[PDB]
């Protein structure tokens, strides 16, 4: 639990979130818990020329290290760590299927008992907002309040969790399901879902 | 035919399922036929910490090792062993176009001549039930009658053969029928299919 | 020119048909002209445990060497062979987009320049006819007597060339091609196409 | 800075273009700006095979090195280095989901924010001219006049950068958002967009 281990797996993520197809157009943005404010992957710099001491810490007050630029996506990562105080590492991204569903600005709903992984019925769609504003922020506080993961408009996908491994093995699974949707959807809507007892009795499984 | 050749297998087929993209969102379970009962995957650990030490052992009474946990999965692969006694082998999973076809809730018809592969003329969808239920169990055991391979409703897939390494060949045999099905049912519907004549020679050649 | 040059890039030729996503659920067959007959892939053999003597000569009499079993597919690489004596190397299988395509029962039109690789203004689909069967091959002599490379009705593809190399290349070409005008072809049908004119003139170029 | 440095990342950027799926039926061609004229890919050999000395020097007279055969698409790298004097590196490849928008010869409009990285509220499709024309040529040299990017209808796209890291990360961007476009387009018609006045800010804002 020193700095360094902390960035490694931020990168380690990053590079295994390439990997599987969900950060295409080096979008992604990736960030822990740390102190009182986070570590966050910096803007620029490809993630293949990634080093441990490229990761910057920002603090809880919003400054960043000297001569460093966090990710110009960080300010939704601070929303997420104050909406849900569990939440310890947080994972963002463009993926296709979750940002197709996104331009159509619908949720996801219970096509697949998985959905459940994500704390309830569906996967919400939090509305338009310019990148890297407040009021963007304040979309993202909102749809997480009961959910870990979220689709933004026009936009793409933030997935929150324990630690960085669930938040990639959640931001992955939603990226199925939403594939599973658009598929699906381009035969008959609506798609058939399971019901509200029946998400519920998974999630008491679960 | 050791206990450990045996999950070396089952975990090279793990590893290989995941390569195909078969395994995504590392829900696949895999399992062998053994003594009395069977080895099958652990639930929890992901498929790349998997060491020969990991696969559990469930005898004919359901009654597993003494610390381990098998898959969560695991009641079916025990339907499966008892409703065809041939089946040697059990491979499970969530692979992408076999799940949309199981949320669509339709059986795949013959829309191509490996159909037969599976047995017959269709690979069926057997309806939805809870995962780890026994009415789950009820479905898949009267659905493997008389075919080789399942769907199964807002769920995904599974496929039993005389070993694994025949087992993953349906099971992704199974997968390419389900995208080929989904992609020509997007442009029309119904998609064009072989007379039940036409499946009876390639099953008598097969 | 020597035989197990030739049995190599055969192999070579299933690794890397496979790396390409063309050879999906073991299918393909692979062969090239040699003295009175070819040389052609083995059945039952996955590719991976393929060696250069595994390959199996067949005869211009259709006798194939002793105690060696050649694809099931075979019948039609011999005619392929002489319905075009130009042709040098065959490759077939059941690439996903082109089967799709197969499905359908069409013919793949002049969507996108690159068509005239195989000789003219279309990818032709025969019609279907059981697996190694002496109806099949008629059907696939008459489809290449003027084009490369065919659909096969519910089954999939066949593409010829002056060696190997380029009679891959050409396959992979027209699954390109296919996946194109299904991927069109769920927005709006029919699909816009290129002129014959059009077509002539890039036949000149090529 | 040296010719060789030069003819590397070239062969770079095929290898890696190819790696993410841009360049599929070996199509691409790769180009920088050099003294008064360019460096090229050359035409024929597969990308696997090119050396550094296989690259060949166009001069701005329009003549190429002796002994080497330019691309047969270079006349129109040559029109993006004088249409775009900022444009340092050019790249062009049949991606498949841009060309299928090509084939539709439509237009990419403002569906996601990052439409922004290629100068405006849209990638636009120029119409249709034979390859290797002085036509084709004027068609992309007025498309390129106010955008880094361009569909050509029923062929393919072109992307222009300050360097050839660069170009390739906004060919592949726009790869992205051509996907993004199809599988929406086969669900709802027109697609949901972004206003003016919202694309004009993130341009600020970029
Ligand atoms: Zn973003
Ligand atoms: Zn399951
Ligand atoms: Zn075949
Ligand atoms: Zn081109």
């Amino acid at each position: 639990m020193e700095r360094n281990k902390l960035a490694r797996q931020i990168i380690d993520t990053c590079l295994e979130m390439t990997r599987l197809g969900l950060n295409q157009g080096t979008a992604g943005n990736v960030s822990v818990r740390y102190q009182d404010g986070m570590l966050i992957t910096p803007t620029g710099i490809p993630y293949e020329k990634l080093t441990e001491s490229h990761i910057v810490f920002i603090d809880g007050n919003g400054k960043h290290e000297e001569g460093k630029l966090p990710s110009s996506e960080w300010r939704f990562h601070m929303a997420a760590y104050q909406s849900r105080p569990d939440a310890n590492a947080v994972v963002h991204n463009h993926a296709v299927h979750c940002t197709a569903v996104s331009i159509l600005n619908r949720s996801i709903p219970a096509i697949h008992y998985m959905i459940a992984a994500a704390g309830g019925n569906s996967i919400p769609c939090a509305p338009y907002a310019t990148f890297g504003t407040r009021e963007l922020s304040e979309h993202v506080a909102l749809a997480l309040k009961n959910r870990k993961a979220t689709l933004l408009q026009h936009h793409g996908l933030i997935a929150c969790e324990v630690n960085l491994e669930k938040a990639l093995w959640l931001a992955h699974e939603v990226e199925v399901l939403a594939q599973l949707y658009l598929t699906t959807l381009a035969i008959t809507d609506p798609v058939p879902v399971l019901s509200d007892e029946e998400i519920a009795v998974v999630l008491e499984k679960f």
